[PDB]
């Protein structure tokens, strides 16, 4: 394999090819394809950039290889079977891929390279317009290899789970120094990301140095007010930290327990930045909740202040994640930031106070007897309705549990599914309330009231009330005796009818469809729950030390983790992964020629022959006494 | 594409024909609010008069489909219309309508403070009553949706099956 | 006495007779070779 044949390999129509080539070639060089193209592998190596997102560089567009390029051993490749596996999926050619992924070393990587690659094809023949969309077939080419990742991941775990573990996070070198684990995430790969080994080693990440099968968050939250109990905890070995990737300024101080260590391992632990944010947002809720339930005079108290400074120091460190992601285009850092509910939720929260502080303090304090000054009212109830905001967010720091976090968005889920449902009980609703008002209360102009009327007494018939001693008004118990009139004997019959069709069928339908669809909601709800510890636990390596009050001294003296392997652990860890991949495809084998499906036919066939063989046997047999009866 | 035929192209489309009767069903149910709701006079209201034309309009296509159908016999022709829930249902809703109409617009208006008159009163009443029946049709535009179709076709298949449950009840 | 226990031993005795009636089949033909020679 050297250049000119790699490259008459993409310029041939002479076999099967992908249509969708081409129409990528024009995408990279925005416009220009004239009809005599010979397709070069600079311009392949921008498509495998942009299909492949993010910030990866391929080969095909480094110094190295431009010059050589136009020069043109040297033109050879080190890994032939690499450059192939690319060709094979480019060119749609699954059979083929198949074939060499199986030839070679790194074959997860390889693997979670064909899935991203195919997939970022579906979408794009999604978005353009041709005959046959084959987006389905990428899709399907897709999945294939990322279901053997898997299984080589669970091929590994059972044998090794620390050396598994140090599988997910070496760095590649042919891949652009990327990381299996970070492939997967880009795909979107699931199954690979919620499995146990990978939340196994995001456990140990999210510990730190912290042993945390001896210690309990009891003595976390302690030693975080009590700071001296820092030094009676039990921490980990450089032995137990291999498999965990770390910065720079980290592995330094554990190769190197002193004191001043003993700290650092604590205050730049994942866990102890959680708890510490934690209860500084606790702090923060008591607070605004005495604000709002307090009065509000002219000049804001101690307690306010301490709110205002928190959500404008909470606001810079969320401007920060955005400007500091992993996504190195803008228009990509801001889509992703607002693909959290919880960060749009934010977003609405902090422009929203200092609307309503800008109006509660830049309002002229005309003395009136305030409450009648409206400019001030509008600030102060805009906290009241913010507040609600900073409850809801909790529900993002509760999520962090294993048992509670796949219930919240479980009820996101459920919300989107039970739609039609509640938009039918809101029309039995208007089909109800507009007849009760319009017979009980006939002589009324035009007003906004109407629009009330008919939409606020039978709402709250769903929720346990009856007004019963409005049933019938011509009664003489009733507390509606000047509303009795032509036509009022009606009104009962259809609340009657009203709440049979909203009880006794809409109600208990809605039941019906909970109890029916929980099961497959709740475990599509725990793996995309699992999915997501990696961007929860992978923010907080990033996060500061401080919380977002004493924040802003980390911003202002301020103005990813690496797994290191010395080679003999480099050279352990190339062993255990051909071992694991030979161990795959032969219990594969042996599975299958062991099954009674396959033994069967194998039968099937056997005694197909032997029959024909006896019958060869028969008519020569009988060939063999007719001497003995002839010679004889 | 020439100019002509693009709009040709537009509202000749069965998605197209259903928005834009949709968007004037919801037009006139907002006016027939309106016209329940607010006082009414001796005279009927411009958005009155808009809601009888609508009415008297809708009751003709209603006719055509049963004479235009796929059947070529009246009978099949007709036992196949009355064969969903909401023709059977706009067929009342219609003939009810006119007979309101007609009290209410055929009432000598002796003067005396209406709710005085009392065929004026049964006229309004079966007003109110009828937008009941034309709320409802609206779950037939929606089950043109493929999530709320089939829970709106369940709605009836429960009441059916939950009958004896609800004689019980009714017992107790 | 279960199908996934008669059906291997079942497997493993169809694969040895082959072998035999092989074994017969390469020796049944240098029988009569006397017959066809001796004769
Ligand atoms: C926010 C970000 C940082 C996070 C930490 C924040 C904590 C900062 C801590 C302390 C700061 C408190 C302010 C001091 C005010 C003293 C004023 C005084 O004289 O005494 C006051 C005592 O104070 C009160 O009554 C105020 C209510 C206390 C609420 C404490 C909740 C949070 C505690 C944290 C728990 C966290 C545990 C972890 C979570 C489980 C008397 O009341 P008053 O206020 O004068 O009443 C108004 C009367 N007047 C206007 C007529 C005069
Ligand atoms: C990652 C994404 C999320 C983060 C995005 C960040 C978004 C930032 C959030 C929101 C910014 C936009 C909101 C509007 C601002 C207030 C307007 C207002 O009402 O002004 C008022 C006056 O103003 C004052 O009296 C001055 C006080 C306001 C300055 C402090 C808040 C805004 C500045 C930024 C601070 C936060 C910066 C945070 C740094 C990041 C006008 O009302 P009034 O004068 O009372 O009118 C009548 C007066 N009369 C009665 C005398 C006639
Ligand atoms: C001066 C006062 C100071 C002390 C007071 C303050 C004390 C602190 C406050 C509360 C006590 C909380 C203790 C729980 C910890 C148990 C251990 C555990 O398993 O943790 C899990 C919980 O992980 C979380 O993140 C839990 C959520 C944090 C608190 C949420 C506040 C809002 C809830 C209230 C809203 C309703 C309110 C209505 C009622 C008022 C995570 O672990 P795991 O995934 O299961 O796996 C084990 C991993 N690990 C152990 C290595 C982490
Ligand atoms: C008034 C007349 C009646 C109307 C009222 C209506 C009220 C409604 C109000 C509020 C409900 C709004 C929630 C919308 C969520 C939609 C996003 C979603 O589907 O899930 C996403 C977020 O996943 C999560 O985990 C989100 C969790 C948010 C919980 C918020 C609860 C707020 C409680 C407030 C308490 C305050 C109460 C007191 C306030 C004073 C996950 O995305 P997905 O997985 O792709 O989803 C596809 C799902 N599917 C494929 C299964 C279909
Ligand atoms: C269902 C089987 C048949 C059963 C038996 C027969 C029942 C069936 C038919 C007929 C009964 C209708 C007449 C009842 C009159 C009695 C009340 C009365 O005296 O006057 C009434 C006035 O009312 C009117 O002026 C007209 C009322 C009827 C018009 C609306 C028809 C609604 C039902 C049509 C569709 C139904 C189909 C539903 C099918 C499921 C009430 O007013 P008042 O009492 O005079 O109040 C005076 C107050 N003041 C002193 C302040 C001024
Ligand atoms: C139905 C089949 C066709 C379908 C279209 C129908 C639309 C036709 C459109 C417009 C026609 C409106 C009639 C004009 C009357 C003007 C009178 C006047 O001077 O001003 C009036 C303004 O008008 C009102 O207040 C009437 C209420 C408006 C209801 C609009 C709902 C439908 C809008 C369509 C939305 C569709 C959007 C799509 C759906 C999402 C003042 O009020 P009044 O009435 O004088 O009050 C009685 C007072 N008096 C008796 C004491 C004097
Ligand atoms: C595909 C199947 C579905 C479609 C089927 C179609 C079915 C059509 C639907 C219904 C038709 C049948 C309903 C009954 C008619 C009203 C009777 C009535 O009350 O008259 C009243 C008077 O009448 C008038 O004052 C004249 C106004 C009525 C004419 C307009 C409606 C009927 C004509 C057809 C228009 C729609 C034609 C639509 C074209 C298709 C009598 O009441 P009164 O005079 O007040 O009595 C006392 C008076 N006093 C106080 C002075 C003593
Ligand atoms: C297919 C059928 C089509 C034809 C239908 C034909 C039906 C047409 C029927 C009848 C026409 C009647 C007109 C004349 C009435 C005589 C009485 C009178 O004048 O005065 C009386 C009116 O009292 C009433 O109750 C009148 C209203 C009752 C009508 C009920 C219709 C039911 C429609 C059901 C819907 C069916 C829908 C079915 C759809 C499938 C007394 O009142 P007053 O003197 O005016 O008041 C002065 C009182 N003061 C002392 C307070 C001042
Ligand atoms: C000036 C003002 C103008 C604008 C305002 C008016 C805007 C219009 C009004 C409402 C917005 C509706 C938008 C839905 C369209 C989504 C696309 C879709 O999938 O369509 C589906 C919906 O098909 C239907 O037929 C839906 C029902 C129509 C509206 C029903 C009104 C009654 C509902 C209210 C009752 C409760 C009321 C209580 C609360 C008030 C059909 O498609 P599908 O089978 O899923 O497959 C896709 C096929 N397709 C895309 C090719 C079709
Ligand atoms: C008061 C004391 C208590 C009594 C009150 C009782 C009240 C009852 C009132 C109303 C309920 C009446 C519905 C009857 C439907 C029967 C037809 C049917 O079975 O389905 C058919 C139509 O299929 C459909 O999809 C019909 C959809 C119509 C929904 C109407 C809801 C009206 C809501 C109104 C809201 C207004 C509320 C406010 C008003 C002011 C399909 O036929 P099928 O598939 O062959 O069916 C066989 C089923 N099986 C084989 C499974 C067995
Ligand atoms: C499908 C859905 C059902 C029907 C429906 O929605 C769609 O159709 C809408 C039409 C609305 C009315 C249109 C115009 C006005 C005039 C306005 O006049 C100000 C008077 C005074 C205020 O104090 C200042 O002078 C008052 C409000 C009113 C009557 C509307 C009420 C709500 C109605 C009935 C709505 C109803 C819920
Ligand atoms: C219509 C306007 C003028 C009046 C007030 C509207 C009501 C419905 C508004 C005001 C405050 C709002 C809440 C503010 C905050 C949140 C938290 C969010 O996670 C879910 C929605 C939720 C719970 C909102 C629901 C709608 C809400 C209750
Ligand atoms: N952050 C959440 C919850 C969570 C999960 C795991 C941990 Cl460890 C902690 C908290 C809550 C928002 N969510 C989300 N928001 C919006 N749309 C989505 N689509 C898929 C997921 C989400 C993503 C998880
Ligand atoms: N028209 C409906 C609902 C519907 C379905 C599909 C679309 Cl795309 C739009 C609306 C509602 C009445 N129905 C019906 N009515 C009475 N008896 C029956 N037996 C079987 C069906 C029906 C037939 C479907
Ligand atoms: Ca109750």
């Amino acid at each position: 394999l050297t250049i000119p044949r790699l490259e008459e390999l993409y310029n041939t129509k002479q076999g099967p090819t992908n249509p969708m080539l081409f129409h990528l070639i024009r995408d990279v060089k925005q416009g220009n394809l004239p009809p005599g193209y010979k397709i070069t592998l600079i311009d392949i190596g921008l498509v495998i950039e942009y299909l492949m997102g993010g910030t990866y560089r391929c080969t095909y567009t480094r110094k190295r290889f431009r010059l050589i390029y136009n020069s043109l051993e040297t033109k050879r490749f080190p890994y032939p079977l690499n450059e192939l596996l690319i060709w094979a999926c480019l060119m749609k050619r699954q059979v083929m891929a198949r074939f060499l992924w199986q030839h070679g070393e790194e074959s997860m990587a390889k693997a979670l390279v064909a899935c991203k690659i195919y997939r970022s094809m579906a979408y794009e023949a999604k978005q353009s317009d041709l005959v046959d969309d084959t987006s389905e077939e990428l899709k399907q080419y897709s999945n294939d290899f990322g279901q053997l990742a898997v299984e080589l991941l669970e091929q590994s775990f059972r044998q090794d789970e620390t050396m598994a573990m140090k599988l997910l996070t070496y760095e590649l070198k042919n891949w652009s120094n990327s990381t299996c684990l970070k492939l997967a995430v880009s795909s979107r790969l699931r199954p690979f990301v919620a499995h146990t080994c990978t939340q196994m080693l995001l456990s140990d990440m999210w510990m730190g140095r912290l042993n945390m099968r001896k210690n309990s968050w009891y003595k976390v939250i302690l030693s975080i007010l009590v700071p001296p109990a820092i030094l009676m905890l039990e921490y980990k070995t450089k032995a137990e930290m291999s498999h965990i990737p770390q910065s720079q300024d980290a592995h330094q101080m554990t190769m190197e327990l002193p004191i001043t260590r003993k700290f650092y391992a604590f205050y730049h632990a994942p866990i102890v930045k959680f708890w510490f944010n934690t209860l500084a947002y606790l702090g923060f809720l008591m607070l605004y909740t005495f604000v709002v339930l307090v009065k509000m005079e002219q000049l804001p108290s101690v307690q306010e202040w301490i709110v205002i400074a928190y959500i404008f120091t909470y606001a810079i460190e969320k401007v920060r994640e955005v400007f500091m992601s992993e996504a190195g285009k803008i228009s990509q850092k801001i889509k992703v930031w607002f693909s959290d509910y919880f960060n749009v939720s934010d977003t609405i929260a902090i422009i929203s106070f200092f609307v309503g502080f800008g109006l509660r303090f830049g309002a002229k304090w005309n003395y009136i007897n305030a409450y009648d000054n409206h400019v001030f009212v509008a600030g102060r109830l805009i906290y009241c309705l913010n507040i609600i905001f900073w409850y809801v967010r909790l529900l993002d720091f509760l999520a962090v549990n294993q048992q509670a976090g796949p219930y919240v968005m479980m009820i996101g889920k459920m919300v989107a599914n039970m739609f039609y449902i509640v938009v039918i009980m809101a029309l039995v609703l208007l089909s109800f309330g507009v007849p009760r008002k319009a017979i009980l209360y006939p002589h009324e102009e035009p007003s906004w009231s109407l629009a009330k009327d008919i939409v606020f007494h039978p709402y709250w018939m769903i929720f346990g009330e009856v007004y019963a001693y409005e049933i019938d008004v011509c009664a003489n118990d009733s507390t509606l005796p000047t509303i009795c009139g032509p036509g009022t004997w009606l009104t009962p019959f259809l609340q009657a009818v009203y709440l049979f069709v909203q009880y006794i069928i809409m109600v208990n339908l809605l039941i019906a469809f909970f109890n029916n669809v929980y099961l497959q909601v709740k475990a599509i709800s725990n793996i995309v729950w699992k999915y997501q510890r990696y961007h929860f636990i992978m923010a907080y390596h990033e996060k500061p030390v401080l919380p977002p009050p004493l924040i802003i001294l980390s911003h202002i003296v301020s103005l990813g983790p690496k797994l290191f392997l010395t080679e003999e652990d480099q050279k352990k860890l190339h062993d255990f992964e051909e071992q694991c991949v030979e161990m795959y495809f032969d219990e594969k084998d042996d599975k299958f020629n062991s099954g009674s499906e396959e033994r069967i036919r194998v039968t099937f066939e056997r005694v197909e022959q032997m029959s024909i063989q006896i019958k060869e046997v028969g008519d020569r047999v009988n060939y063999i006494k007719r001497s003995l009866q002839s010679l004889d």
